């Protein structure tokens, strides 16, 4: 049936073209939006019909229900709003044209309506047409009215169908766009300069991740899509721009799940003369201010198991709870780990390997200390973070760009913010010692030769830039898509991306 | 001393500080007041003043170090695009012994923190008289004594930003351009959106794409050449006004107006045509210039600082010209009628004209590419003032709607400012059957050698079959705007890290 509808209607539209009835006209002058139309005329009473007033509106027909031969009702929708078109024969331009236009219209068509405001006897605000014009015909059958567009696959591969039929979808992407606008306002007020840095790199850096590779024909050159803008931003602080930020796309050649898309949006900012303690206060102020400004409360209802699951109230009232990674993991495991100045030994790596096997937490090769630690932290600590929680003082061996902790040997001045069991922020006091930064780069290169696809390349250009003097600096990064996730009560990142990445 | 030996000497000294526990890279320095706020708060003092009442802490980079006998040193402290003098006096320092110790280790380029009192030299220089100077980050290299070489400026942009304050102003202007556009469109009800930068099939422009591969999904992907197709699908979805400031990627050569990655603004407006967008462009571009510059006039130096200067007036209305007629005027010849611009005889006529007028066109010598070369040689070079070039032939606009009076042409315009293309906009083609036919012609051109021809996007065609309302779209090169608002003839001047040959 849907296949035959498409052929029949495609035939009808083609006949209109050759009949000189252009079904795709160039311009239709809209006098008033549907939203402004309702707020301007909702006050009317049943039976009213303002003959004095004539406006032109436009939208998509969601339903067409005829009653007699001289009267048809059209469900006109647009802007997330609805308006009824009460097409009467005696009010139309002519009786012959009234029969002609109604024979041509179908559900799904884009039409323009010129007429008078009115209200039906049943109490529906309506537009009484003098002339209806077909603007763009719909050649397909749209999902039936009883049950419409629930399958996840079609909603994500035809997002325009999702937006036409489900008005909860358009509200999520308004929220997501309100989140980003809030960030810019927050940082612009603080004197940060919004900058743009290359997304194609001779050598990628700024995170531990597998990159996408590409090739430039003219330069006969292999390039990588950026995994993070971190290194370029620190070069800007060397250049004397003490506060920079950038909201931009990152690309990571990794697997898709409920919180990972191969391309995603982050905000990174860098502030001269601040440390990671300063960024804990800024993070609290920004996240809490943003949740309250978007939702309307400092509390967010969160459904980990879908609508028919448990509901958890997440409180974003500062200050957020802080836990030290290694110290709290000793508590969660119920055993003492080697002291932090021993984390580079092989005896320590096999201790953490044994713990992973004993507690069944699982780790694909290479089974590095840093990777085993990350798996243990995810299993025992990150799952307990429902409320916004800072996990602090990461070991140096998992933080190649973070400055060493000023009191705790083996650790760094780093924190991550976790909300509703997922990582939201990553920030630390920046390592500005160029000699120590080279040593950590050369260790990353050995890890890569030892199997880690995510280990960092040696970036000698960046090390040279640090030799010109980077002031004491603290940086910060946040996954915007994950923020939109917990602010729209979405457990699937595909819900907050307009066109998520999909298998063919 | 040699720069290489300077680097070795200073690296050794710094390393000696590290192993002796002297911490040349301290973790945190509490700054009490910014240099800018220090100057406005204390510019009012009089020559000779020295306030014992006030003790603040500032920080910055040493740009100069001139001794005045041994008990007095002057430091030129810079930061935030501003300057402040540090009058290091021996009798005012923490101790005479520490005064000699800190000044002997400090060099030009170092990041330092200064705790002291505000003051003013007898000559009238606002100064801070330090009680204690702290080294925050040493500079291990010799900085240029200026820095005018273009290759070094573009490969070490941090050196450019430290030494040249006209560079820092250009990038402040660029961010003011982007912030202005967002304010302009947000006020008009546009929703800022994000659309995929990795595509199964690239589209929305005529360009050669970058190719990549996703391992887990075992899939070849392309970096986007434009977001146009995704935006129109959102208009089908009922979001009547969308826009996006984002990066585009084009596998082509670098020149004075082309970078392989660049930033554009694209917006799409339901129920508007390209006539509506010409007025929006006038309002936005003129308003943007005046809010940034302060007037509607911008000085333009096509031949560098030592060349002629032209005052470019951005007061609306902008001049409008029709592409084909003005190209016929420049050529001194009549072209075939516009309804013949897709025939092979017309391509052969344009081919002959290109050789006769010595305008080169690398293969394939298609009508669209020969026309593009002719427009670049004869029309686009004469556009100094903001100029609309309108009504492009359909064969150069596979996504633009046909012109309602002139068959063979489209409802399209481009904005040219100071010899550069700035905007591209047209009434969107929303006939799905006609859009498919033009996709099939582009596909044959690709099989005929054009790597820049468009792929057939059946997903987009399917979306057009659900009904795209009459719509007009618009695209602006952000980097190209920053070029003519900073009087830059080289796009590398308005990119923080431009693409360079290795
Ligand atoms: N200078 C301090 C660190 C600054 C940020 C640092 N350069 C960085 O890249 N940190 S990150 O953990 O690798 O990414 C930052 C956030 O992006 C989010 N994100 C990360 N990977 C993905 C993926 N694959 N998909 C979607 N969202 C993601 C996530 O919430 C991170 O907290
Ligand atoms: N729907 C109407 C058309 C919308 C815009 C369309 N998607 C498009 O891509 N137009 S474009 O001509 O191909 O690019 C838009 C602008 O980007 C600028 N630009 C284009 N290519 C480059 C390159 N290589 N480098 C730097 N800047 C560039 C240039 O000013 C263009 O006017």
């Amino acid at each position: 049936d849907p296949n035959q509808y498409y052929k029949i209607r495609s035939q009808a539209i083609h006949q209109l073209k050759v009949n000189g009835e252009d079904p795709y006209p160039h311009k239709f002058h809209v006098d008033i939006s549907l939203t402004d139309f309702i707020q301007k005329y909702s006050h009317l009473q049943p039976g009213d019909h303002l003959t004095d007033i004539t406006l032109k509106v436009a939208g998509r027909i969601h339903a067409k229900r005829a009653s007699g031969g001289k009267l048809i009702f059209y469900d006109l929708r647009g802007e997330g709003v609805k308006l009824q078109v009460m097409a009467n024969s005696r009010n139309y331009k002519s009786e012959e044209e009234f029969i002609h236009i109604n024979n041509k219209l179908r559900r799904g068509d884009i039409i323009g309506v010129q007429g008078n405001p009115g209200k039906t006897k049943k109490g529906e605000l309506s537009i009484i047409p003098y002339e209806i014009t077909l603007l763009s015909p719909c050649l397909h059958m749209l999902p039936h009215l009883h049950f419409g567009l629930k399958d996840k696959e079609t909603r994500y591969r035809q997002r325009y169908l999702d937006l036409i039929l489900n008005d909860f979808v358009r509200q999520k992407f308004i929220i997501r766009s309100k989140i980003i606008t809030y960030i810019r306002s927050f940082l612009d007020e603080l004197g940060f300069l919004e900058i743009e840095t290359p997304m194609m790199n001779i050598i990628p850096g700024g995170a531990v991740a597998k990159p996408f590779i590409t090739y430039h024909n003219e330069l006969d050159m292999n390039l990588y899509m950026r995994i993070a803008p971190e290194l370029y931003h620190k070069m800007l602080v060397v250049g004397g721009i003490d506060r920079v930020y950038e909201i931009g796309r990152q690309f990571r050649n990794e697997g898709i799940d409920l919180t990972h898309n191969p391309e995603f949006t982050t905000c990174e900012f860098y502030m001269a003369y601040a440390d990671y303690h300063d960024h804990m206060e800024i993070t609290e102020k920004m996240v809490s201010g943003m949740v309250k400004h978007i939702t309307g409360s400092y509390k967010v209802t969160y459904h980990p198991d879908g609508p028919e699951g448990q509901a958890y109230d997440v409180d974003f009232t500062p200050p957020f709870r802080r836990i030290n990674m290694v110290e709290e993991l000793e508590k969660a495991l119920g055993m003492k780990l080697p002291e932090t100045n021993l984390f580079e030994t092989e005896e320590t790596r096999k201790i953490l390997d044994d713990i992973c096997v004993a507690k069944a937490v699982e780790c694909p090769p290479p089974r590095t200390t840093a990777r085993l630690l990350d798996k243990l932290v995810g299993e025992f600590l990150e799952v307990t973070c429902i409320n916004p929680t800072f996990i602090c003082d990461h070991p140096q061996i998992m933080s190649p760009l973070a400055k060493w902790h000023r009191s705790k040997e083996g650790l760094t001045e780093r924190f991550e913010l976790f909300v509703m069991k997922k990582e939201i922020c990553n920030a630390y006091t920046e390592l500005n010692d160029p000699m120590r930064q080279r040593q950590l780069f050369e260790e990353q290169a050995k890890a890569k030769a030892a199997g880690d696809d995510e280990a960092m390349f040696i970036d000698e250009n960046f090390c040279t830039a640090l030799e010109y003097g980077l002031p004491p600096t603290a940086g910060w990064g946040m996954g915007i898509d994950r923020v939109a996730m917990f602010l729209t009560d979405s457990n699937n990142i595909k819900e907050v991306l307009l066109f998520p990445a999909m298998k063919p």
